[PDB]
């Protein structure tokens, strides 16, 4: 396919987010690199408007699936890379159990040789005293499976999954994800058979960094075929 060749080495990544959660406005910038050969991502995010109003972990999923490692035998199912360099639109709705929801819209594509993820986030109906606004989530992250399916009507894919956020009291915060991706260009893309992505992520901090930020290491590989 098209994009395949674009991912053959380490690619620099730029992440830009504009958000509003219950009237609290904020901006985030992130930079790093991805190496789809190992399904590996390394990023650092910085809250540019000051203190992040929600917990960092809640934004992970929002902050580039084209960096997933697809095994040789599954290359024909890699929609993400097939949409490059023109890119794709990724939209979601994220429902926090017994809490508010996030609505996101992003464009992911290449600007020169940098892979760009530009997002607009809108959060509503959050409880001022819930796990999100109340900042009760631990600073860590779990492994998940992300289910993918073809959408022949929109020439895209539909994706669904649940994230499990650990709460400081030992409990769990569920986050139901509903997602749609559609190509930006008019060129051909690869529509996949049902399959899934297996994820793992580690969160850390930069000891010498005074701004509000998050350091992220993540591995993702496709499976189920």
């Amino acid at each position: 396919s098209k994009g395949e060749e674009l991912f053959t080495g380490v690619v620099p990544i730029l992440v830009e987010l504009d958000g509003d959660v219950n009237g609290h406005k904020f901006s985030v910038s992130g930079e790093g690199e991805g190496d789809a050969t190992y399904g590996k991502l390394t990023l650092k995010f910085i809250c540019t408007t000051g203190k992040l109003p929600v917990p960092w972990p809640t934004l992970v999923t929002t902050f580039v699936q084209c960096f997933s490692r697809y095994p040789d035998h599954m290359k024909r199912h890699d929609f993400f890379k097939s949409a490059m360099p023109e890119g794709y639109v990724q939209e979601r709705t994220i429902f926090f159990k017994d809490d508010g929801n996030y609505k996101t819209r992003a464009e992911v594509k290449f600007e020169g040789d940098t892979l760009v993820n530009r997002i607009e986030l809108k959060g509503i109906d959050f409880k001022e005293d819930g796990n999100i606004l109340g900042h009760k989530l631990e600073y860590n992250y779990n492994s998940h499976n992300v289910y993918i399916m073809a959408d022949k009507q929109k020439n895209g894919i539909k994706v669904n999954f649940k994230i499990r956020h650990n709460i400081e009291d030992g409990s769990v915060q569920l986050a139901d994800h509903y997602q749609q991706n559609t190509p930006i260009g008019d060129g051909p893309v690869l529509l996949p058979d049902n399959h899934y992505l297996s994820t793992q992520s580690a969160l850390s901090k930069d000891p010498n960094e005074k701004r509000d930020h998050m350091v992220l290491l993540e591995f993702v590989t496709a499976a189920g075929i």
